């Protein structure tokens, strides 16, 4: 039998991350995200708690900071990797070959338990630096490189831009990266595990774990309901459009549903808050928002009682693109990389360092049986030669 | 709540492309054995068709498919710099995984169709040639070159590698192995390449996630491990010693014995073998090497024969490669090896997007702390 999708197989353990599907409910080390945001938290602090295990001291968070810092400083080649790159490429594949470049570079990585926080700590900066290139390239800005700031957010968002980012801004991309750090094992996690299951390096792992994310099943959800909303123009059309292209079947409401979540996503529920707020503020971004809320009651009302609720994709790119990044590009979905780099990095070391086991799964043989090899020349016989070999006369 | 270690007993998908029989011994493509495929001479173009289409091709069908892979002989600057602007030291399949990502960064008109995929995995398959030869001479800081079109694929590689016309020897050798390695099972490189398309992601990535994977020394290096194993015994004489006090004490694994499915002699272990010994026999210090691996080959047999344990593919094939030209250093066998294998990948990743698309998505056991309640910074200890 076929384990199609790898559906409800186990490759791990894990003590990083957990979903209540049912209730709606997602636990970082045992804290709801719920719970985090609404106290505040530094995403530097859910980082730490990511890679370490528990929440940081001030200290330890101060000294934290310090180690993310250094990845701010990334070489030359690692910039040109992307720079050399067609304009028009997914940013998540420049975020890939970026990282692969880095892979190469990065001759003495060793797993180690001594050192792999560090390595990570120091990634997850590098991966903000990496990512604040890409966006460069593809508006065609110089390079620039972040800087240490009050927050890791605040240094993401005003090395992007060029330009110093709101408390607002900066609060939403806060966030951002916290509601993403990690969900489950998804294809791109799993492309990295099975990468790092080979001793291979980390920086080999996360580039795995793009090459997955760069895929429409994995990737691009946040752009495709913005792009969903986009088609729909105007407010007075939702329910033309939605009865014209989702009830009768022609597409899928994007945005909306999910694998676990049976109910609305708590992210989408933080998301939309955002969005109300920030967008508020964009008239262009409001229309986007009115249209999203307009449709989002429909599809409740239409899919609802079949467990098909609003998703955190729902309304994240709205709240992204009232921070100022533009749709093209797919650029929402490598401020998705930026976020989830954490989630990749704790699970690959939980991996290597407490359960390794080599990755090596089967296939099933339905081809072509066993048969001799038939030299080329043989191959095509000629039908004149070969109808009059075992002729004879016969009138 | 069970863990599946390794995924070693899941069945990730199905295949028509290859099968081993490990207890006689024999790999098969799509039905033919590779012992039957090089005794009669066969190109490794033809084997590349196999791969992608089902059969072996015709003349005319051949004569077509050569045409689109010499296509693959040209690519773009930016693809050759991924490379070259990289630190020398820099592992050889990494090499090649920065001009992947970078080559799927900028085909932005990929689409998964029926139509199209052979053509495209075709001219990628004359890419991975023209990317080898570039992450070999930057390796030796040569200057960059393409490989050009001849009637052999082997040999339009090394001639655009070496910068010379190699030996019909070396040619054939080299064809030989790229047959060999095209492809086996369904390792972490497959696997991982398997994942990345199963998300429709581009054919490039999914190549670039099976190099991440075989750049681990879990799944490459064992080319290159062998031949360490030999020089660090140095003299032939001196095998029966350094085999006692490595390998009968435990302290050491013999390097290119041994594997999960063969409990025989490997099939493609026989074929390297007999090139091993042919084209080393020419070169004195390559010869050496042969010497001594034969002469431990014989201890290796004696003592653990009887558990089914064998020498591999690995065994030999480095001294094949070094025989050719190729040196030890910064694992150019593994890239060699995932210039073979790169047929392997795109074939199965073709068969699973095609025809048993599933997005893979498995689940991982918590078990880590309980619910609690988020404390802010300032009262933490």
């Amino acid at each position: 039998e076929i384990s199609k999708g790898l559906e409800d197989v186990n490759i791990k353990w894990t003590r990083l991350t957990t979903i209540d599907g049912n209730k709606g409910i997602l636990r970082y080390g045992g804290y709801s995200v719920e719970d985090i945001i609404a106290s505040g938290a530094q995403d530097e602090e859910i980082q730490y708690l990511f890679l370490y295990g528990n929440l940081p001291t001030e200290q330890e968070l101060r000294k934290y900071k310090e180690t993310v810092q250094k990845g701010y400083k990334i070489p030359d080649f690692v910039i040109n990797a992307i720079r050399q790159l067609p304009r028009e490429s997914d940013a998540v594949a420049m975020q890939m070959a970026a990282v692969a470049a880095m892979a190469a570079s990065e001759t003495k990585f060793k797993w180690n338990k001594d050192t792999d926080r560090d390595v990570a700590a120091e990634m997850i900066g590098r991966m903000s630096a990496i990512t604040v290139n890409v966006y460069r390239h593809i508006m065609n800005m110089p390079a620039e490189l972040p800087k240490p700031s009050d927050s890791y957010a605040e240094s993401f968002l005003n090395a992007a831009f060029g330009r110093k980012a709101t408390k607002e801004e900066i609060d939403a991309m806060n966030t951002a990266l916290i509601l993403y750090t990690d969900h489950e094992v998804p294809a791109s996690t799993t492309a990295g595990l099975v990468a790092v299951s080979t001793l291979s390096d980390m920086y080999s792992g996360i580039t795995a774990a793009l090459a997955a994310l760069k895929g429409p099943l994995h990737g691009g959800a946040a752009e495709a309901a913005i792009a969903q909303f986009d088609e729909i123009k105007d407010p007075a059309m939702v329910e033309k459009w939605f009865n014209d292209n989702i009830i009768n079947g022609k597409k899928r409401l994007m945005g909306f549903g999910h694998r676990v979540y049976k109910t609305y996503d708590p992210r989408a529920k933080i998301f939309k808050g955002i969005a109300e707020k920030l967008s508020s503020k964009k008239p262009e971004v409001h229309k986007v928002y009115e249209i999203a809320t307009k449709l989002e009651d429909f599809g409740i009302k239409a899919f609802g009682s079949k467990g098909i609720y609003p998703n955190t994709d729902y309304f994240s790119g709205i709240v992204y693109m009232s921070i100022g990044f533009p749709l093209r590009n797919n650029i929402y979905t490598a401020l998705f990389a930026l976020s989830r780099v954490t989630g990749w990095q704790a699970h690959f070391i939980e991996y290597v360092e407490e359960q390794q086991r080599l990755i090596r799964p089967r296939a099933v043989y339905v081809g072509p049986a066993e048969r001799k090899y038939v030299p080329i020349a043989e191959r095509k016989v000629d039908k004149l030669a070969a109808a009059l070999e075992h002729h004879h006369h016969h009138h």
